[PDB]
DNA sequence: CGGAATCCTTCCCCC
DNA sequence: GGGGGAAGGATTCC
């Protein structure tokens, strides 16, 4: 059993620099605008001669402005780096049938089937980075282990523009070396529940009733930490499907007024059913995002398929629902289709 | 900001 | 008691 994870680096601010060469080794921020003030929004993410100034994916766009006052600032278009994703998978897909693309910019490959061993991987690993550098641009860092986890710890060690094997005996030293919040599936709130169980590294999970760390952080989590930790786990590739599409707008100013949230939400529901494309939800959600940044949601299935038309009434029922039901004002609306046929 | 998956908890119907 | 859903939230990750 062996894993190939692929991770592009840095991959929209990398994407604006392949198609504006002008902007290499400058500090390239790609930004999410809200539209309310002046440079109201947040960072999407940014490359390496931003980052290391601590300008990253999260933090204000007005406070990246204080730390790097000249670096590029460019707003996201995501259709572009998806579009430039979807061709870098099918380089991919060359090397393994078995393939799942995980996100816009990662995919793992189950190249047991092509390669006999770790040195073979290795080689693998660069035919692809190069492959990928050569037909499209763009540096991607490569992680390789026996199981999928792995494979991307690894990539994350070795990132940027890395490649890297975590082999069966280093799996077994990281087990008891690395920092259980640096396994993947736990962030903040897992991290801190173990700390207070006395699990600081995944080995540390084997000193606990399974009932105990099953009740304080679920089971499925319990499960998924226990047979890591136990060099068990053993996920296989799986081509995953886009189960929900959906797109939350902000508004200018934050409001209860219906007639006034209203507009936002059907251009909401537009863009959603412009991505549908062809796809027909069962499903609805609003979501509402309150002044004080909690996220209430209010959903209903149809025994049928969902019309745009049936979407605009419905969700304004929902938008009527949440504003009844909660007392504070609505800072950003939209909604999720689900449950396709 | 924004997009989305998966999971957990409660509730419900009902055999 | 437990199967079987749906709803709404928690949590995670990019
Ligand atoms: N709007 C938004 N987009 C994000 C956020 N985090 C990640 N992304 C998007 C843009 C990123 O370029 C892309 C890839 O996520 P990554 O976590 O792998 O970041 P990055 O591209 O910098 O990876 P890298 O550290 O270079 O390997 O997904 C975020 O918090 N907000
Ligand atoms: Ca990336
Ligand atoms: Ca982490």
């Amino acid at each position: 059993m062996i894993v190939l994870f692929v991770d592009f680096d840095y991959f929209y601010a990398q994407v604006e620099e392949v198609l504006n060469p002008s902007l290499k080794g400058k500090p390239v921020v790609v930004c999410v605008f809200s539209g309310r003030f002046e440079d109201s929004g947040a960072v999407a993410t940014a490359n390496y001669e931003a980052r290391k100034f601590g300008v990253k994916a999260g933090i204000p766009i007005v406070e990246a402005k204080k730390i790097l006052p000249n670096a590029v600032y460019l707003p996201m278009r995501k259709e572009v780096y998806q579009q430039v994703s979807s061709r870098i998978m099918n380089l991919l897909r060359e090397y393994s049938e078995k393939i799942e693309i995980a996100s816009i910019d990662e995919a793992y490959l189950d190249i047991s089937d092509k390669v006999r061993d770790y040195r073979e991987a290795y080689n693998l690993g660069l035919e692809i980075k190069n492959k990928i550098l050569e037909k499209e641009k763009i540096t991607v860092t490569v992680g390789i282990s026996k199981n999928k986890v792995f494979a991307k710890i690894a990539a994350d060690m070795a990132k940027p523009n890395g490649i890297k094997v975590i082999d069966d005996e280093e799996v077994k030293r990281l087990i008891r070396e690395l920092d259980i919040a640096d396994v993947p599936g736990i962030g903040n709130i897992t991290a801190e529940k173990l700390k207070k169980l006395g699990i600081n590294k995944l080995v540390d999970t084997l000193s606990i009733e399974f009932d105990k760390l099953k009740g304080m952080i679920g089971e499925a989590k319990a499960k998924y930490l226990i047979s890591l930790a136990r060099d068990e786990y053993n996920e296989p590739i799986r081509t995953r499907v886009r189960k929900s599409i959906g797109r939350i707008v902000t508004m200018k100013r934050n409001s209860r007024n219906l007639e006034e949230i209203k507009p936002y939400l059907f251009r909401a529901i537009e863009e959603s059913y412009y991505k549908l494309d062809k796809r027909i939800p069962k499903a609805i959600h609003v979501v509402a995002v309150t002044e004080d940044l909690d996220i209430v949601s209010r959903g209903r299935t149809f025994p049928h398929g969902i019309s745009k038309e049936t979407a605009y009434s419905e969700s304004v029922k929902l938008l009527q629902k949440i504003l009844e039901e909660d007392e504070r004002k609505i800072r950003r609306i939209g909604v999720r289709f689900s449950k396709f046929i």
